């Protein structure tokens, strides 16, 4: 039922999964060391049945090749460039974008590159300036793995379990183990160095609807900090919290997460939204 295909891009060969939905398009961007396969509940469920869900693999991840040029590609802004190129190749200029973790940071960098984006939802993602990483994220061993090049077998399992939450599945180890570890190291260094656009300022000034949805028991993200971030156009006027979920509510609590995602897509595609400047 899922349409799997591969695109030759300037960054390398990028794997793409598409649902069968005939409705407005949604780009879902996976997180650090993950893959678009993680979005099975949306791809194969009611979201993907109605809307055209597009879930690619970032360069160095999943079934995509490693980046032709790691120095160009492995950064929040480089990934944003790659996803923008993917969408252009697919002929889709006005997707709603959902980004998970790293994918949410990528979505923020895409705002400048993809101006007809109809909305952005970020989950597991604190918009932070480089100097705010400590405020936005919780410190710990799995957080530290996010920027570590070489994963042992234990690291793979630890990172998979913590980032993906309940339930753990063996297939997650294959996804995380595949990841080009250079991508972790280089992206995290460039994030801390602010090589791309300041994400705090970007979300404050962005005019499109931005939705914020997180699991209450987030082990990586400081939810209080997130609830205080200034957004230009915060969807439904607040950040949203789902009980009995952590870093990955789209798989830990799919029904509740999907209620938010479906309503957000409906709003972004069915209501008027101006740009007053």
């Amino acid at each position: 039922t899922i349409n799997y295909h591969e695109l030759e891009t300037s960054h390398g060969r990028i794997a793409v999964r598409e649902s069968e939905g005939e409705g407005a398009p949604l780009l879902m961007i996976h997180g650090n060391s993950s893959s678009g396969a993680i979005f099975a509940p949306q791809l194969e469920g009611e979201i993907g049945k109605k809307w055209r869900v597009i879930a690619p693999d970032l360069p160095g991840h999943g079934k995509s090749t490693d980046a032709i040029d790691p120095d160009r590609s492995y950064s929040m802004e480089g990934y944003a460039d790659a996803m923008t190129e993917v969408m252009q190749q697919l002929g889709i200029a006005d997707a709603v974008v959902f980004g998970w973790g790293l994918g949410g940071h990528i979505g923020i960098e895409m705002i400048a590159r993809y101006p007809e984006m109809r909305g952005l939802m970020i989950t597991g993602t604190p918009p932070v300036a480089r100097e705010e990483v400590g405020q936005g994220f919780k410190s710990g061993p799995d957080m530290a793995l996010a920027g570590q090049e070489i994963f042992s077998e234990r690291d793979v399992e630890s990172y998979a379990r913590s980032t993906c939450g309940e339930p753990f599945e063996a297939s997650l180890l294959d996804i995380v183990a595949r990841t080009d570890g250079r991508a972790r190291r280089i992206m995290f260094e460039k994030f801390g160095s602010g090589t791309g656009g300041n994400q705090r300022d970007i979300v404050a000034e962005a005019q499109l609807p931005i939705a914020v949805v997180n699991g209450r028991d987030e082990p990586f993200v400081e939810l209080d900090f997130v609830s205080k971030v200034k957004f230009g156009n915060l969807w439904e006027g607040k950040t949203h919290v789902i009980d009995n979920a952590g870093h990955a509510p789209f798989r830990e609590a799919p029904a509740e997460f999907d209620a938010y995602l479906a309503r957000f897509i409906r709003d972004c595609t069915q209501l008027e939204h101006h740009h007053h400047h």
